[PDB]
């Protein structure tokens, strides 16, 4: 079985602040770090990382960035479509970190936008019945779509993590076998019929929805001085836990993904702070 | 006669973004727009094009935005110290909202702060009496009084604008010549015994103040379309204007800075908005 996913790639720069500036206001910040990230590349790369066949589908520019993004990812055991790259920004992500709350992030679409659904299709040419269609909502309700669409013309399966979220996929969820929300995207999204439903909590555990039955998987506790990639660490490890194994999201699934997530979470950075290939197959075992 | 300028240099980014996101959400933005910033780079960019010999000493890092800054400069008739460069620089986020009214702002230094003595003042060992020491206000009191002390100790004339301003800023009047300062930076700072003080009003105009003498330099009336980069551009061309004509800021040196100001307020941005040498040398004969 062969993981295609259709995501974006980025340079996630962290900034830390006091609280979000309030419009017209003008604050002081801090960059603490400078990492390879992007919710496509992150759950793609973390996939990989399980032993999974895996195969990334995003756009990188002609950016010092995007050169940084494509030798990174080739220390990855991924495959990443297409070889060349475009003449945009790499996209780049914003993410603001103040001593309150949870993070915000802004996240440019320059790169993603260019890579039309026509040049994207042809890389999941050589797709089987059985391969895993993964994607996040980098795109627009039509491009997402249109995948989702192709993805079950090929009989793939399919399974979506509509973020950052976007008020109309939710008439998408016919369409979708696997689904992996936060609660405020459960709620804004109001996911429904899907064979396996996921809401992820963050540190007070995640829900494993199926047949009826809900499942409480609490979390691992952890030292949180990063919690950039926890959610797609989170998603990646459940999902490459369930594909070893063979069955479909269990619960030990959600057991070996809060893990995972824990040592996302204790470390810097996003690329810098996943687990490393042998610290997964240790806890996938 | 040379103008040292010890301040800071940054990258100025826009971003567009639908609003700002709360604490936990994630949105997509477009960033528009990317510009030279820094009151330092400013004045010292803007006396250059004037024709006046200008050195303008600011750390830059080892980032993306380093080698921009490294490379947009090189454009203008300013020379740039130290060459080579640090670790992650100055810059600022300009959150431009939709509906929602004014833009939000997070700036960090970092290279400002770090670039300590020994790393700036060798680069005035070339320094005569008679040539200028500009400082804005971006550095601690103890590193800017340093800074007007070395320069007063060889005959150099010390021009000041606290901008950002620092309330001990106060203790630093004996040490210079030239004072530049908005409203509010002149009430709280209170500036006395300087031989020759100006208070910026912008639309309102400009007083030159001392030696009894009290000047009112009404502004050019318009309006302005991108008021970014007014203040330096006035205080850059009044001390240009005075220098070629080897004199003490005079009512014609307000004149021609107003002049100037007008120019640059008409247009976006900053290096391509600021009045270019042709037109400086135009509006200063």
């Amino acid at each position: 079985l062969r993981v295609y996913v259709t995501g974006n790639i980025t340079v996630d720069e962290t900034w830390s602040i006091p609280d979000i500036p309030k419009k017209g206001a003008s604050i002081h910040g801090v960059k603490v770090s400078q990492d390879i990230g992007g919710k496509g590349a992150n759950q793609a790369i973390i996939l990989s990382r399980c032993g999974i066949e895996t195969r990334l589908i995003a756009a990188t520019g002609n950016d010092s960035n995007g050169a940084w993004i494509r030798q990174q990812i080739k220390n990855e055991p991924l495959m990443l479509l297409p070889d060349g790259h475009f003449n945009q920004h790499s996209d780049t992500s914003i993410i603001l970190n103040s001593a309150d709350g949870d993070n915000a992030i802004i996240t440019t679409t320059a790169a993603a936008d260019t890579f039309s659904l026509d040049e994207m299709i042809p890389h999941m040419a050589d797709a089987v019945a059985g391969d895993i269609l993964l994607q996040q909502g980098n795109f627009s309700l039509d491009k997402t779509r249109a995948l989702f669409q192709y993805a079950r013309s090929r009989g793939m399966t399919t399974v979506f993590n509509p973020s950052p979220v976007n008020p109309d996929f939710c008439h998408l969820w016919p369409l979708i076998d696997i689904a992996v929300v936060n609660e405020s995207e459960a709620e804004l999204l109001q996911p429904y019929g899907v064979k396996t439903l996921v809401i992820t909590q963050g540190a007070a555990g995640a829900w494993l929805v199926q047949e009826g039955q809900r499942q409480f998987c609490p979390a691992v506790p952890a030292e949180a001085l990063d919690t950039t990639g926890a959610g797609d660490t989170f998603l990646a490890v459940m999902l490459a836990s369930a594909l070893l194994r063979g069955v479909a999201p269990d619960a030990l699934a959600l057991a070996h993904a809060s893990r995972a997530a824990a040592i996302t979470v204790s470390r810097r950075g996003t690329l810098s702070a996943f687990p490393g290939s042998r610290e997964l197959a240790a806890l996938l075992t």
